[PDB]
């Protein structure tokens, strides 16, 4: 049901993932600044600079195509999941609190942006949390903890 909740508005997101993708790395930088350092590329950009730039932009959209990717799979999530997992972890070195950070700009995002209400925004931290657990869970599996 949680899954469906959020697809109810995901219309918006999907119809424009470069436009949305950038609001939320964007937003994500702004907000919680310590997370610019895990983009090498977007490292040392001054904020005011990160609204306008299209590469910015195109690297929201492959987080948000991935999550509309974990909504509309009808096969095995696990298999989508694991290696994000084993990239995040090993080649990008994302501490797993970062996930949370990321997951709030995005509910907070569909709320302004794609009509998601309260309970939708409940469903949307749910199915955010089934994520993150199982990113926790096979960040252990590879000696991350
Ligand atoms: C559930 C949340 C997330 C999803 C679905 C996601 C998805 C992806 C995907 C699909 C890629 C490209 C393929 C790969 O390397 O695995 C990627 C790359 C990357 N992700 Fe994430 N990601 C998420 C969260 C994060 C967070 C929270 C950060 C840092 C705050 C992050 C940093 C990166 C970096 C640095 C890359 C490499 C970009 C490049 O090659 O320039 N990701 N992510």
């Amino acid at each position: 049901a949680d899954f469906d909740a959020v697809l109810k508005c995901w219309g918006p997101v999907e119809a424009d993932y470069t436009t949305i993708g950038g609001l939320v790395l964007t937003r994500l930088f702004k907000e919680h600044p310590e997370t610019q350092k895990l983009f090498p590329k977007f490292a040392g950009i001054a904020q005011a600079d990160i609204a306008g730039n299209a590469a910015v932009s195109a690297h929201g959209a492959t987080v948000l195509k991935k999550l509309g990717e974990l909504l509309k799979a009808k096969g095995s999530h696990a298999a989508i999941l694991k290696p994000l997992a084993n990239s995040h972890a090993t080649k990008h070195k994302i501490p797993i609190n970062n996930f949370k950070l990321i997951s709030e700009v995005l509910v907070k995002v569909m709320q302004e942006k794609a009509g998601l209400d309260a309970g939708g925004q409940t469903a949307l931290r749910n199915v955010m949390g089934i994520i993150i657990a199982d990113l926790e869970a096979n960040y252990k599996e590879l000696g991350f903890s």
